């Protein structure tokens, strides 16, 4: 099966050499879920344009080293002019909390996934009094995916590296939601030099 | 900007829906560098097939919560049968250490990127005598890209979730190196049921 992968890669690479010879300086940092159904390509860019941080449920803890390190590198060293936090509908991590199945993770040897999803569960609990007005699971799941984009966006825009670059007119931050059913991006939040602060 | 991004996404989504409407569960966890020049699409397989953890210099600390959570979700919940750790040549984080410019990061308000890159710099220092015979930065950078694949691979295969699945013959782990000059994957390491670590 590795030989299948190497074969698939060689085919892909020969085609890629022909199509984009200049590929063989990004302007955007894309932060998205590890979910297999999308990546930075949903932005309608070519390779080389988008530097990507992809993690389970696109979680951006404010005091996390990887977040701070990634924002510093993208903004100060690579000099991206866009940071995009892009969640998506039908997110596994969110569903696991929404359907109260996080409790069951330690039983099946997923104690670290359990701990990792703490932030998502905390959001889900905070949101109980808003969820109750939505009738179907589809609606609740959509709401929490949207809500998670706001949640992580608000932490990114408090980051001092981000505030400095934005204030200087060198950076804009967008919070987007990818709809898996149609491939469309939807605007959740924006933070630019001119947005009210 | 955002207007351009939404238009490019809309156009992209239409082009995807016209070719493959049926695109709207993965077999592979891909772990790669945040680098803009490659992602899971280098494997040459269908979209929705590869769940992806993408971080700066593809660092996998054994005790990192994200590593454990990501492996537990992929192997136990998604039941992927392949874990791929895929580094690449011309890696910025490696070149920062190799060329001794990591020490410059605190001055430019990147002290967290500085701390994040400790593992890469430790590898660089550990390998310094091994690097003497290589007279060009290109050769050194290649050596260190390869070394880093094995370094992160070695930690992944010691994770209990990974070891259980591999010993059960339900998982294979591949260490790969993506050459940015030609789009081709080099095999660095493999771990299977019948292969020693
Ligand atoms: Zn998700
Ligand atoms: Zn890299």
């Amino acid at each position: 099966n590795l030989q299948d992968i190497l074969a698939a890669n060689a085919k892909w690479a020969s085609q890629m050499n022909n199509i984009q010879p200049t590929l063989f300086s990004p302007h955007t940092l894309f932060i998205g879920c590890s979910d297999s159904r999308y990546n930075e390509n949903c932005l309608g860019v070519l390779p080389g344009e988008v530097f990507t941080w992809k993690n389970v449920a696109n979680i951006c803890h404010s005091e996390d080293l990887t977040l701070k390190a990634t924002l510093e590198f993208a903004i100060i060293c690579l000099k991206v002019n866009k940071v995009i936090i892009c969640g998506h509908t039908d997110c596994g991590g969110i569903k696991t909390c929404l359907t109260n199945q996080r409790e069951a993770l330690p039983k099946v040897n997923c104690s670290h996934l359990y701990k990792y999803l703490d932030d998502i569960d905390t959001m889900y609990h905070e949101e109980s009094q808003n969820l109750i007005h939505l009738k179907t699971q589809r609606e609740k799941s959509h709401y929490l995916s949207h809500c998670n984009v706001k949640r992580q966006f608000n932490r990114i825009i408090e980051n001092p590296t981000v505030q400095t670059a934005v204030q200087n007119g060198e950076l804009q931050v967008y919070g987007l939601l990818y709809n898996v059913e149609d491939g469309l991006l939807q605007t959740v939040s924006t933070y630019t030099k001119v947005t009210p602060k």
